[PDB]
C-alpha cells in the first residue's frame, strides 16, 4: 500500500523508522515514556496525551503540553510481519528530528529492560 522504504526518513517533520519488537510492547513502552515524563515539554512537564488508542494492528497517540498548544507529541504505529514495527513520530508542527530520535531510544531502552 506504500512505497517501500529502509532506515530511517524524516519528512514534513515526521521522523519515521522501523523497529524489530512486537507491536504491543513498542505501544505500551511508549506510553510509559510519555506519562511518566521521560520524555518532558519546554517547562520539565509530561505531555498530557488526550488520544490514545491500538486494535492490535494500528496504534496512535496524541499530547500537547499544559502550557503550550503548540509544544505537541504525535505517535503512530503500524504492526510489520515478523514482529516488527513502523512508528513515525512529530514534535510540534514543524517536527524535530534531534528528540525524535531520542524517543526511540527512550523506548527501546524500556522494552530491553522491562520499564513498561
Amino acid at each position: 500500500h506504500h512505497h517501500h522504504i529502509e532506515g530511517r526518513q524524516y519528512k514534513d517533520g515526521y521522523y519515521i523508522t522501523t523497529l524489530n519488537y512486537n507491536f504491543n510492547t513498542v505501544y505500551n513502552a511508549t506510553l510509559q515514556a510519555i506519562q511518566n515524563g521521560q520524555t518532558f515539554d519546554y517547562k520539565s512537564n509530561p505531555y498530557d496525551i488526550s488520544v490514545n488508542k491500538n486494535n492490535g494492528t494500528d496504534a496512535e497517540i496524541v499530547s500537547a503540553s499544559d502550557s503550550d498548544s503548540t509544544d505537541s507529541l504525535q505517535v503512530a504505529m503500524k504492526k510489520l510481519p515478523n514482529n516488527a514495527t513502523r512508528i513515525s513520530i512529530k514534535y510540534g508542527s514543524q517536527g524535530n528530528s534531534i528528540r525524535s530520535s531520542a524517543l526511540i531510544g527512550i523506548i527501546e531502552g524500556n522494552i530491553r529492560y522491562a520499564n513498561t
